[PDB]
RNA sequence: AUGGCUGUCGUCAGCUCGUGUUGUGAAAUGUUGGGUUAAGUCCCGCAACGAGCGCAACCCUUAUCCUUUGUUGCCAGCGGU
C-alpha cells in the first residue's frame, strides 16, 4: 500500500520542527512555516519514498535480510508487530555501540542468548536452586529485551530501516562501513548524510510511524513472492 | 649478573585484554555518570560489546540441632556402695 497524500496529510505527517531546531541540511525537503515550525513539502516524498520502495523491493526480492530499527520509546513495540508480521528482523530497544562493524563478538554472546532460552524452552532451570535460577532470568530477559528479534539474523543484513536518522546516527554510522544500503525517514532536526536513500517527513507522531513500516511491511512480503 | 623464597604498599579494590569506535598521534572509550556496597558489589543508563587476574563463594574452626558409634569415654534411670 504506497500512500500518496491522503492518510499521509491526517496524521501529522507533513509537521516537522522549530525554527530554532532546524538542521541546515534539510532546505531543499522544505516548505511552511506554520507557527515557527517548519512543515516538510511533501512533492519530494512521496516519489522519493517509492523509489526508495523498489529498492527496498529488489533487495527482498533476492532475499535480502531486512533490519529494522526503531529503537526510541513511541516506536518500540509499534516497529515490532510491524516487523514479526513481515517476518524480518528489528532494533526496538537500545543500540549496541559496535554490532555491526563488531558482530566478531557479539555473534558469541547471542549464541548465548539461543542457549539460554533453551533451559527456559523445556523448564531446566529448576536443576539449581530458586534465587540461582532467578539469576539467569534476570540475564535471559535482558538479553531478549535488548537482541531479541535479530538472534535469527546469521551475520550482516541488507536493508537497514532506520528511525530519526539524529537519534540513531549510531546504527547509521555502522552501516556506512560495510557499504550496507540504509534507509530512513530523516526529520528536519536531523542529517540525510550518511543515508543514501533519504526520506523526509515526521517521525515523532505515533499514527506516522504505522504509516511508514506499515507501507515498508508490504514491500517485503510481495518480494519473497 | 640470577632462580627459588620472603617483606611492604595492602587483604587497599583495584589492574588489564580481545574486538569495535574516536583522534595524525601518545592514548582514550570499556573501567565515566545516577544510586548502592565491606568490595569497578550490584542495578539502571551509556559507543560500547564481551572476557581475564582480583571482591565474594568454594576451604578449616567456632556457634544450634540431627544420624551413626559407645573404648581407656559417659552416669541419667535401676542394684550393690
Amino acid at each position: 500500500a504506497t500512500v500518496s497524500m491522503r492518510d499521509m496529510l491526517k496524521a501529522g505527517v507533513h509537521f516537522g520542527h522549530q525554527t530554532r531546531y532546524w538542521n541546515p541540511k534539510m532546505k531543499p525537503f522544505i516548505f511552511g512555516a506554520r507557527n515557527k515550525v517548519h512543515i516538510i513539502n511533501l512533492e519530494k516524498t512521496v516519489p522519493m519514498f517509492n523509489e526508495a520502495l523498489a529498492e527496498l523491493n529488489k533487495i527482498a526480492s533476492r532475499k535480502g535480510k531486512i533490519l529494522f530499527v526503531g529503537t526510541k520509546r513511541a516506536a518500540s513495540e509499534a516497529v515490532k508487530d510491524a516487523a514479526l508480521s513481515c517476518d524480518q528482523f528489528f532494533v526496538n530497544h537500545r543500540w549496541l555501540g559496535g554490532m555491526l562493524t563488531n558482530w566478531k563478538t557479539v555473534r558469541q554472546s547471542i549464541k548465548r542468548l539461543k542457549d539460554l532460552e533453551t533451559q527456559s524452552q523445556d523448564g531446566t532451570f529448576d536443576k539449581l536452586t530458586k534465587k540461582e535460577a532467578l539469576m539467569r532470568t534476570r540475564e535471559l530477559e535482558k538479553l531478549e529485551n535488548s537482541l531479541g528479534g535479530i538472534k535469527d539474523m546469521g551475520g550482516l543484513p541488507d536493508a537497514l530501516f532506520v528511525i530519526d536518522a539524529d537519534h540513531e546516527h549510531i546504527a547509521i554510522k555502522e552501516a556506512n562501513n560495510l557499504g550496507i544500503p540504509v534507509f530512513a525517514i530523516v526529520d528536519t532536526n536531523s542529517d540525510p548524510d550518511g543515508v543514501d536513500f533519504v526520506i523526509p517527513g515526521n517521525d515523532d507522531a505515533i499514527r506516522a510511524v504505522t504509516l511508514y513500516l506499515g507501507a515498508v511491511a508490504a514491500t517485503v512480503r510481495e518480494g519473497r513472492s
